[PDB]
């Protein structure tokens, strides 16, 4: 074991993979029941049903089981003839223009304009707390110019959060709750797969075999990651860096904000891939932060500046067994671009590690200087040092088809795509620092920066960034109806790291725990 | 199904889920080991002493006891009356060959009472098990001590002469067996398999003794079968074995005659890749480079810089690339586990594994013949035992250091004995060895032979007497260096890579590493 402990100690976390073995007739068991739900998304329903089904589908973490069905639903509802089935009802209506939009058929706010009268949204809605709830998720799906959806957002926030709490009808209740702290849109696939699974149970239209399927699929992909972790605690210890006295849980962590980026069994080699990053990211973050000197830095800098480790030895080993990790594991990931996909990624990792250092560099200067960064000099600068250029770049060059200099150039150079995830990933995390730090008056964050700036109070600073954050996520939507040249799984991968950022950031030993007990360790008991 | 493939990868990456032993066995296991320890300290005749601990040695078991064989043959060598081994010439040669095997110098005159001025009395040509105890004996003597020559090509002659004429069932699978390969050159794991066999026949079988060697070596094989999945995973995610030119299994079956315990798992495993690694980019440098990527191939590693990779074709960076991040990785182990940062050690004899084949083409094209001295300076190296050795000390030695690394590396007398050793029985095993001395005073293919085959007799006395010797080297490294030689006598006669040598090496293969032995 470890000192400090871990959250788990890494002989269990490797027993877990047989520990957990899906018994051969729940494999069986499962083909069945994937069977009888593709049925079930293609039999004909009522169109809000209909919704409502795929929706609920997406929300139990199956929608990537069944991507061809749940389309062709949501077409085959963008073609029914006669609207009467949503025009001037307010969840069918809402619900209706976020299932469009999440898949890339456009629906105008101008939907919206007849739940208003002259003052704005009818009082008269908050009478019905399922509307409330669907357009307060529809909101989210907003894009810049969109004034009906931010009025949209404003109105549903504040009806709620006057019953937040106070609901009496539990299924509702839980889910409003759930919804105020983030949005679904806002939320990771997998961890809201394992909360949803709970809550569909409880609810009044809950259809068995989907449940029954949603269970056991999810036992059969927990069973992947339990491999996973076991194959990266491995890897890990084999580093020796568990034993650095800094970067407690670094690994853990790491892999569990890597399934909230992608969660899916046939991405597994992808996946350990970036959590090995996530975990050098978290360690040499603190290498940079909480150990090394100014000296040993600047030499740390150059020698992965300049990809040569003749003067590693100059570095005492709680520093240079880091370094040589990173170095030896962006050569490990470059190879595996070379074997598998024919290009040599030793070039494009070096360079992302380079340019992640040279953003610490920056922030130290600043530290040590006693600078003080406007926001906007602070972003440019942070987009970077939070490390998502690091794991998307090192991300697109494990999945693009054709892989090539001038492609990994190109998700390099920030296209407001990629340049939008890495400024929300960075202004998220800033926002999830609590006040006990902020009194330590740390310059080098999001808020303190504006509050220096414009001179205005931290309330103020912190609803300017949280307005920043709903700007970025409206341009990430709107990109997703011009994607070129991306393609999935890297469209995916940009959006989901954010969803991870809210989701692990929330404004925390314990929580965390919780979170991984639930979606790694535990499997869902089947009444089977 | 179908027959379970050794070499195919599939089956090999599966390896570490199948044949586990029962919880249950391990605890007896630990039951019969302390009975077992008993047995070894239990009083008897010293002459029935030494046979029990040479037994505990030939089942691959001295690795769990060495403390009680040890104190055996200390209290034996301490026994006052020499009269029960005195005028008995299996007591005799067993007593010579266990006290020089634990360090203790027995003079080739213990052999006198066997002897007179004309050689050996022609009378000892029916006692069929002295005549072997002598053989086997006779290769732990050193250069000059000549009586122990005379004694080996004596009991050889004799022992030929009855081979169909032996009536005791395990003495006759015994002597065809020594024939073939003296114990001292056989490898410690591979023989123990052979020999629980062979024991089991033995009027003298102690059945808590053979019942434990079964236990411990599924045990063990437990433990290597771990170690050939995490190998093949790895050998796989290199693409290496879609190369155009079996590769990891059999560098592993090698290293297992290296080093077979446990205990030195990590060390065996990151052995057999770079074993691996030497048999694949030889390959590359002997028949599928140009001159001009081989030059590229050999300045990138000699810099240490990986930044003109993209100048060589797929199938050769791959090699390369491997090469350079498995070296990085053993000598980051090297910093993790045991202090000192081994990348420049690992960099630096594969450049000298390079160079050795840079000349050894140059002497193709250049046509150029050099002197066996000259040319076993450098096929040494090319056989790659420096590279390997140099590497299994960096991993094991206390407290590793630049200065006793480039000591090892320069190949003092013990290190350049094995390797010669393991370069000479490759040679044998087919501008080779025989090939270039026949081009010295001008011999036939018959002459040259028996001479390298006297060369390896030479060798092993100098290793032989550096066991005896002051030395800046421990255990487990000593060990190392002459167990390669033994994984080199066993798997170089049969190295042809079809038909009757293919069909030997997948049975040594499936007997010692997958085949669980049946117990009770």
């Amino acid at each position: 074991a470890n000192y400090p402990p871990n959250l788990w100690d890494y002989e269990f976390l490797q027993s877990l993979g047989d520990q957990c073995t899906v018994e051969e007739k729940h494999l069986k068991l499962a083909d069945k029941l994937k069977e009888e739900v593709k049925s079930l998304i293609k039999q004909t329903m009522e169109p809000l049903t209909k919704l409502e089904f795929i929706d609920t589908v997406r929300r139990l973490g199956l929608k990537y089981q069944f991507e061809t069905e749940v389309k062709e639903a949501v077409v085959m509802v963008s073609k029914y003839e006669n609207d009467a089935w949503w025009i001037d009802n307010l969840h069918a209506t809402s619900l209706r223009f976020r299932i469009m939009r999440e898949n890339g058929i456009f629906v105008p706010q101008d939907v919206f304009e007849r739940f208003k009268d002259t003052d704005g949204f009818k009082n008269q809605l908050c009478e019905d707390v399922k509307g409330l709830l669907s357009l307060y998720e529809a909101s989210f799906l907003g894009w810049e110019g969109e004034d009906i959806l931010d009025e949209a957002r404003t109105f549903a926030t504040s009806k709620l959060k006057s019953i937040e709490g106070k609901i009496p009808s539990p299924s509702l209740a839980k889910k409003v709750s759930h919804a105020l702290d983030l949005p679904l849109h806002w939320r990771t696939i997998r961890y809201e797969a394992r909360w949803f699974i709970d809550t569909y149970e409880e609810e009044e239209d809950v259809n068995l075999t989907l449940l029954r399927y949603a269970k056991l699929d999810f036992n059969i992909v927990q069973s992947f990651h339990q491999k996973e972790i076991g194959r990266l605690s491995r890897w890990w210890v084999g580093t020796g860096l568990d034993k650095m006295p800094f970067a407690r849980n670094g690994l853990i962590q790491s892999y569990m904000y890597a399934i909230g980026m992608l969660f899916e069994p046939n991405l597994g080699e992808v996946r350990e891939m970036e959590a090995k990053v996530g975990a050098l990211i978290t360690t040499i973050d603190d290498v940079y932060d909480v150990y090394g000197t100014m000296e040993e830095l600047e030499l740390f800098t150059d020698i992965t500046n300049r990809w040569d480790i003749s003067k590693a030895d100059q570095l005492p080993r709680n520093i240079r067994m880091p370094l040589l990790t990173m170095f030896n594991t962006s050569n490990d990931i470059g190879y595996w671009a070379l074997k598998e996909r024919g290009f040599n990624g030793i070039p494009c990792t070096a360079k992302v590690w380079s340019d992640q250092l040279k953003s610490y560099t920056k922030e130290a200067k600043w530290f040590h200087e006693g600078h003080k960064p406007t926001l906007e000099e602070y972003l440019d600068n942070a987009l970077v040092s939070i490390g998502f250029p690091n794991l998307l770049v090192t991300s697109y060059l494990l999945t693009v088809e054709n892989p090539t200099k001038e492609k990994l150039d190109y998700v390099n150079s920030l296209p407001l795509f990629v340049r939008a995830s890495c400024i929300l990933c960075r202004i998220i995390n800033d926002l999830g620092t609590s006040p006990d730090e902020m009194e330590r008056g740390d310059n080098l964050k999001s808020i303190q920066c504006y509050m220096n700036e414009a001179g205005a109070s931290q309330e103020v600073a912190r609803e300017h960034i949280e307005g920043l954050v709903r700007m970025w996520w409206k341009r990430l939507n709107k990109c997703l109806f011009e994607p070129s040249p991306f393609a999935e799984p890297f469209l995916s991968f940009t959006v989901n790291v954010v969803r991870g950022s809210h989701f692990f950031y929330q404004y925390a030993e314990s929580w965390t725990k919780k979170q991984g007990m639930s979606v790694l360790i535990h499997p869902i008991p089947l009444n089977e």
